[PDB]
């Protein structure tokens, strides 16, 4: 959709996080609006990140190491040293590509557990970080897993102290595990000013 902030319309694709920066992605255009930032800002991706494609399928960082990882087609970037590995045209296939994966929707990491999982339309998969092997299949729910949230989920992020922001469509709902709950029902055009 548009970015079209005066219009409840708008959808995403992904969204990562950053130290304390949250940066939206939008087909070929990123959003930026965090920290000090009154107003957001479309700008081309490729205008900035070099080697690095456009139409990102699921951004999820890892504060660990500080990292990042672009997801696109059946290729993955690696971020270093905020510079994607040069000549990488690495593919999932190289140990993940189950049935027939290649475009992602949303992905995760959870650092109260050590495990990242992706969602596949309607599907909820879940790579061991640990132990380094991805669960067999593993065809689970997500609105099922996680009630509130839904059984599409666009953007994921975890951007918080202990919370999940989690969006699809033009909403923008937060789960606390707290008590697997959900006190935030605002949308993307929410913070912008409409
Ligand atoms: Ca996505």
């Amino acid at each position: 959709m548009e970015p079209a902030l005066c219009d409840p319309n708008l959808s995403f694709d992904a969204v990562t996080t950053v130290g304390n920066k949250i940066f939206f992605f939008k087909d070929r255009f990123f959003w930026l609006k965090v920290s000090e930032r009154p107003k957001t800002s479309v700008n081309l991706i490729s205008s900035l990140w070099p080697t690095l494609p456009s139409g990102i399928e699921a951004a999820y960082e890892i504060e660990a190491r500080n990292q990042v990882f672009l997801f696109k087609d059946d290729k993955y970037w690696l971020i270093s040293n905020l510079r994607p590995e040069p000549n990488y045209p690495k593919s999932i296939h190289s140990f993940g590509f189950p049935n027939f994966v290649k475009k992602i929707d949303a992905a995760v990491f959870n650092p109260r557990f050590y495990r990242t999982y992706f969602f596949v339309d309607n599907q909820y998969w879940r790579y061991d970080e640990r132990r380094q092997m991805m669960d067999p299949g593993y065809p689970k729910l997500i609105t099922k897993n996680f009630q509130g949230i839904g059984p599409k989920i666009d953007a994921v992020f975890y951007s918080k102290n202990k919370y999940y922001y989690f969006f699809q469509g033009s909403n923008q709902f937060e789960y606390d595990f707290l008590l697997q709950r959900i006190t935030k029902t605002l949308k993307s055009n929410s913070w912008f000013g409409c």
